C-alpha cells in the first residue's frame, strides 16, 4: 500500500529477434498506485498512440508489436528504456538494445582449384559473413557429405579449416564451408575448394610448427564469467600432439577442459585468478617448439552490495547503499525519478555522499524511487530502490 | 555489306539473376550500316542516359548494370525487348523476364510430437517456401545426420517424406526438412518432427494402399521436351512392390527410367506418342491394388520450318515463309520493325497470305526485316528474317 513503483520482469539487454515472429517488448511492473508506463526508443520520447501496430498492455508497460500490414522489423531498430511511474517516483528499466537476427550471403568469390605439395601445411580461410548472432561454423562437401576431423585435420574458432600435413587421400572429397544461423534455420555456403595434391618422392619429415597463432606469442583479454578459449594448431609431420601447462601452477581440474583433439582449451567461468600466461608445447619428433599466451582477464560490474529499498517510519533514518566490484573500477551515476541528481529536486532530509545516499529524519517528501548506474567500460548494472515512509 | 540488322546472341527468356552478383543483360547485332540499340523495361521505352548505373556497350546493345552507389536489383524486375535498328529495318528480341532467386524463411511452425502406431501410415508434409527456381528438398536430422531411405521410407517430389509402416527403430532420429537453393547456395530448415511409436502387440498386416496419390486415379499435363514424372507410393505391411505398366504397349526401354525405388517413373524428352494411360500395382501379399495416372502431353511450339532470309535481286521473287507445329495449333502475327502488319506502311511489292508474305518484283523500299511471333497458350517462337536487294 501507497508504495511507489518496484519493476517485476523485463526484457534482456540484447534483445535479438528474427523477422519471422513479431516484436515482444517486456517491463511488469508493481505498486499499489497504480502504475503508468512510458517508453523512449533511443534518447527521445515513445509514442505508442502516433503509431497504429505498436500497443502498451492492460496490467503492464509490456509491448506487442506485430506487423499484418506492412512494417519492417529492420525500421524498429534501438535502445529502449521503459518508464514506471507514480505520484511518488519513477522507475527504470535497462536500455534494451532490440536488434533483428541477420542471415547474409558470402561475397562473390571466385575460387581456384587449390594445388600444394604432400606433406606441407594448408590452411583454408572460411572468414563467415557477420549476422546476429555469430553463426556456427561446420565443414561438408558439396554433395553434403560430412567431413571426418582428427589430430591431423580440424577447424579453428575462426572457422579455418587446418591441415597439418596433407595426404594423397585428401582428394576424395571438396570443401565447403557452412554459416549455420542459430535464430532462424538458415545454413549459408560458399563454394567449394578442389584439392590437387603432388607427389614428389614420398612425405619429407619436418619439425612442428605453429599455423593459427602467428608467431610464438598471442594475447587475448577475457571478461569474467565467459568462457576462455586457447587455441594451438601447429603442422608436423607425424603430426605434433599438444600438450597444455600453465606458468606457475597447474589448469583448474575442475574448470577445464581440452575441446578439440588437445589442440584447443576452454576454462569456463573465468575470474580474476584465471589471469596470466599459459603455452602449448607440439611435440613432434625432430624437435618441439613452444607458444605463449598472455590472458588478462577484465570484469563488468557485479554487486558485492545491492541497493535495497527502504521502508521507514516518518522520523527514523535509513541508507541507500550502492557498490560493485569490476575492472576497471566502476563509476556511480544515482538519478532520481530518471532525472539526474545534480539537477533533482532539492530535499533536506536528502545526503549524497557520492557511492551512498543517507536519509535523516525521513519525511512524506522524500519518496522516491532512486537510480544506481555503474558504469564500466565492459558494461553496467542499473539498480532500483525505493524509499516510502508511513 | 548494305544489309538489315540479324541478332547473334541474346540473353534467355527466362533470366534469373541472384542479389549477390551483377545484371548482365545481353544483345548482339550483325550488319554493315551499323546498328544502334534501344530497349523497353517492360511495355514502354528504356531510358539508358536518365539512369546512371545502367549503360549500353561500344560494338553492341548488351547491358552491365552494377550496383556500387546503391539500387536494389529487386527493383528491375519485369520483361525487357531489345530493338536493333538500322535505315531499313529493326530487329526484335525474346521479352525477357529479369527476376531474381529467392530464399525465404518458413512460415511460423508450432510443431506438436507427433504419436503414432507402429506399423501406420504416416506422412510427414514439407510445405517449402516458394523462390526462384524450386528448391532441392532433402531430409536430414536437426543434428545433421541425413537419413537412410528405401523401399519403406522415401520422399516424394512434393518433397513430403513418406513411411509405409512406422517402425519403433524410427525414434532414433528426428526429422527437419531441408529446402537448398540453386542459384546462390542458401538452404532453409523448418522445425524438427518427433516420433513416439507406439507397441500394442506387434504389427499387423494390411492390404495395401496409396499415400500420395489420393484415390484410385490422378491427371497430368506435361509439356513435349520436359520431363515426365509417375509417382505411386504405397503403405502396406510387408511393404508394398511397384510395378510399372502402360495400357496398350510396353513402356520406351531407351527413355524410360525407375528413379526412386520403383516408386517413381521418369520419361525423359516426351513426344505426343507418350500421351496415354500408365498404372502402377502395388503388390502385398493380402491384396494389391492399382492406380490409374492419365498423362496427356501438350507442346510448346517448334519449328517445322523456320523463316529464313532473303537476298533478292531487285525484279526477282522470294517468299518468306513460317510455320510451327504445336499443340494447340499456334497464332501466327507479323511485324514489322516491331510495328504491328495490320499498320504498317503499305507496300505494293509485298504480298501477305497470313502465314506467309509472298514478294514479287522485289524492289529498294521493300528492305526491312519481319518479325513472325507464334502464339501458343505454352509459349512462343520469335522469328527474324529480312529482305535485302542489291
Ligand atoms: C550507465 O552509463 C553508461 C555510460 O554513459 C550508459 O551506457 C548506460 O546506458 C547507463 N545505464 C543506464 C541503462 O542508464
Ligand atoms: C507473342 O504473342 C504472345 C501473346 O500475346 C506474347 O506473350 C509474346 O510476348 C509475343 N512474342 C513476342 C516476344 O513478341
Amino acid at each position: 500500500l501507497t508504495q511507489p513503483p518496484t519493476i517485476t520482469k523485463q526484457s534482456a539487454k540484447d534483445h535479438i529477434v528474427d523477422p519471422r515472429d513479431n516484436i515482444l517488448i517486456e517491463c511488469e511492473a508493481k505498486g499499489n498506485p497504480a502504475p503508468s508506463f512510458h517508453w523512449t526508443r533511443n534518447s527521445r520520447f515513445f509514442n505508442i498512440a502516433k503509431d497504429p501496430r505498436v500497443s502498451m498492455r492492460r496490467r503492464s508497460g509490456t509491448l506487442v508489436i506485430d506487423f499484418r500490414s506492412g512494417g519492417r522489423p529492420e525500421e524498429y531498430e534501438g535502445e529502449y528504456q521503459c518508464f514506471a511511474r507514480n505520484k511518488f517516483g519513477t522507475a527504470l528499466s535497462n536500455r534494451i538494445r532490440l536488434q533483428v537476427s541477420k542471415s547474409p550471403l558470402w561475397p562473390k568469390e571466385n575460387l581456384d582449384p587449390v594445388v600444394v605439395q604432400e606433406g606441407a601445411p594448408l590452411t583454408l580461410q572460411c572468414n563467415p559473413p557477420p549476422g546476429l548472432p555469430s553463426p556456427v561454423i561446420f565443414w561438408m562437401s558439396s554433395s553434403m557429405e560430412p567431413i571426418t576431423q582428427d589430430k591431423r585435420v580440424s577447424q579453428g574458432h575462426n572457422g579455418d579449416l587446418y591441415f597439418s600435413n596433407v595426404m594423397l587421400q585428401d582428394m576424395q572429397t571438396d570443401y565447403s564451408c557452412n554459416a549455420r544461423f542459430h535464430f532462424t534455420h538458415t545454413i549459408q555456403q560458399k563454394n567449394p575448394f578442389t584439392l590437387k595434391v603432388l607427389t614428389t618422392r614420398g612425405v619429407a619429415e619436418r619439425t612442428p610448427s605453429f599455423m593459427y597463432p602467428q608467431g610464438t606469442a598471442s594475447s587475448q583479454m577475457v571478461l569474467r564469467g565467459m568462457d576462455l578459449l586457447l587455441e594451438c594448431i601447429a603442422s608436423g609431420v607425424p603430426t605434433p600432439d599438444i600438450a597444455w601447462y600453465k606458468k606457475g601452477g597447474d589448469l583448474p581440474s575442475d574448470k577445464a577442459k581440452f575441446e578439440n583433439f588437445n589442440k584447443a582449451l576452454r576454462i569456463t567461468n573465468v575470474s580474476e585468478e584465471d589471469s596470466g600466461e599459459y603455452f602449448c608445447l607440439a611435440s613432434n619428433k625432430m624437435g618441439s617448439i613452444r607458444h605463449t599466451i598472455s590472458v588478462r582477464v577484465k570484469a563488468a560490474p557485479y554487486w558485492l552490495d545491492e541497493p535495497k529499498n527502504l521502508i521507514l517510519a516518518p522520523g527514523e533514518d535509513g541508507r541507500l547503499v550502492c557498490r560493485a566490484n569490476g575492472n576497471p573500477k566502476p563509476t556511480v551515476q544515482w538519478m532520481v525519478n530518471g532525472e539526474p541528481l545534480q539537477s533533482a529536486p532539492p530535499n533536506p532530509n536528502r545526503e549524497v555522499a557520492g557511492d551512498t545516499i543517507i536519509f535523516r529524519d525521513t519525511q512524506i517528501s522524500s519518496r522516491a524511487v532512486y537510480q544506481c548506474n555503474t558504469s564500466n567500460e565492459h558494461g553496467y548494472l542499473l539498480a532500483n530502490a525505493f524509499v516510502s515512509v508511513l
